[PDB]
Formats: C-alpha cells, sequence, structure tokens
C-alpha cells in the first residue's frame, strides 16, 4: 500500500487527519468523508484512521457501515472499548437493543478507561 | 487480506456481492464444509483459499474468521492471526476461545503485557472451566 512505501512524509499524514478533523468539527462532513476515505485507502490498518470513517458514517446515519468499521478497529486497537461504545449506540439505533446492551456490557467489564465505562452505564440505566 | 478487503469494501460503500444475496446461505454452508475437509486433511493451502473466499462474501462471521485465524495461527502468521481472533471476539462478545488464542500470538509476537491481558480476561469473564485452566497455565510462565 501507499503507507507500506511511506508515500507522503509522516508530518503531512498528521495535517491530513487533522484537516479531516477540522471538517468534521465544523459539520462539514462531505469533505471530511472524502478526508477520511483518503486516509484509509492510504493506510487500512491505523485504527484511528478507520475510527474517523466510522464516524462519519455514525453522523450520516449509516448505523451499519460504522458498526462494521468499528468492529475492525476494535480487533486492530485491541484494548480499547471506544468503538465497542459506539456500536452499542449504532445498534440502538438499528433497533437491535440487545446486541446494544452486549456492547455496552462489554466496556463495563473490559475497559480501563473509567470516563468512557461511566458513559456506557448511563446507557445501560437507560436500555430497557 | 480479509481485514483490507473488508476495509476497501467499507471506503467504497458500493454494493458487494452480500448486498445482492449472491451466493445463497446453503450453498455457503456447503462451502464452509469443503473448506475444513481440504482443513482435516492436511490441504492448508486450499483451505486457506476456501476461508479467504468465504470471508470475501461474508467478512463479519465469526465462523469464517475463527477458520482463518486458526490458519494463520498454525503457519506462524501469529499478528494475522491475532488480528483476525480479535475481529472474532468483536463478532462473538461472549466466547473467550479467541480471546485466549490472542493472548497465545501476543506471546510470540514478544507483547507479553497485551498477552497477560487477554489471559486475564479469560480468567475473569469466561465461564468455560477448561479453558480457564489453560490461560492461567500461560500467566503462570509469564
Ligand atoms: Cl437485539
Ligand atoms: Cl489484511
Ligand atoms: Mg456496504
Ligand atoms: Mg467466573
Amino acid at each position: 500500500t501507499l503507507k507500506d512505501i511511506n508515500a507522503i512524509p509522516d508530518d503531512m499524514m498528521d495535517d491530513i487527519y487533522s484537516y479531516a478533523y477540522d471538517f468534521y468539527n465544523k459539520g462539514r462532513i462531505e469533505e471530511a468523508e472524502v478526508f477520511f476515505r483518503f486516509l484509509c485507502i492510504y493506510d487500512f490498518y491505523n485504527v484511528d484512521y478507520i475510527m474517523g470513517l466510522a464516524a462519519i458514517y455514525q453522523i450520516k446515519e449509516q448505523f451499519q457501515q460504522a458498526a462494521d468499521l468499528y468492529a475492525v478497529a476494535f480487533a486492530l486497537g485491541k484494548n480499547d472499548y471506544t468503538p465497542v461504545f459506539h456500536t452499542g449506540q449504532c445498534q440502538l439505533r438499528l433497533k437491535a437493543p440487545l446486541k446494544a446492551k452486549e456492547c455496552f456490557e462489554l466496556v463495563i467489564q473490559h475497559s480501563n478507561d473509567e470516563k468512557l465505562k461511566i458513559k456506557a452505564q448511563s446507557y445501560l440505566d437507560a436500555i430497557q
């Protein structure tokens, strides 16, 4: 891939990732999508690039598409449950509350991120 | 590999073969059977092709991912195996078997603290008592 051969310098890739988030934060979702797709073409194996594109799909209400990428991101990161938390959100929106409950429960049981667990527990408290 | 394909599919966000139900479940079941027929006879390279085929069609399938991850582990492609076992756990959050295998792979990748995390998770959360003994044997070695 382009990343394998260092086709673009590291600092310029950092810049592009930051610009992608600038677009996302100012609600320029179409431009952010182009940029996060560019990043994931450059390095499909970069968990934070994948999370950025998954965030785009989630904000576009493409919830299964986001959940799919969140599964890959979780797998590649191994011990970061943030993608599992966002998967739970996606499953709620897909009307799959038992799958969502499983996700938030997994965050509670495995995550060492205390702030993330507070958010997961709030979701669990509301699930019927 | 199988992960690259999944990510490329997600980027391009077009229609996939599965989107149009190009291969029915019954034929997928058959191809999976043939993959294990190859695997069990030692025809690992042909089994790998068949599991790669199943994972192109239906990547988000725990049984297909686990079959392919086992092949990479036996071939000592431990990073590819670890990544796929991690996908398998994501896809089946109540089976700690792929977490145990991820731990074995991490040990071979010289990542003992990652391995220890995996085996500790098995001990604390799995109800598979024999799997817990296996995980503990690795922890005792670390
Ligand atoms: Cl459900
Ligand atoms: Cl791959
Ligand atoms: Mg799709
Ligand atoms: Mg127990």
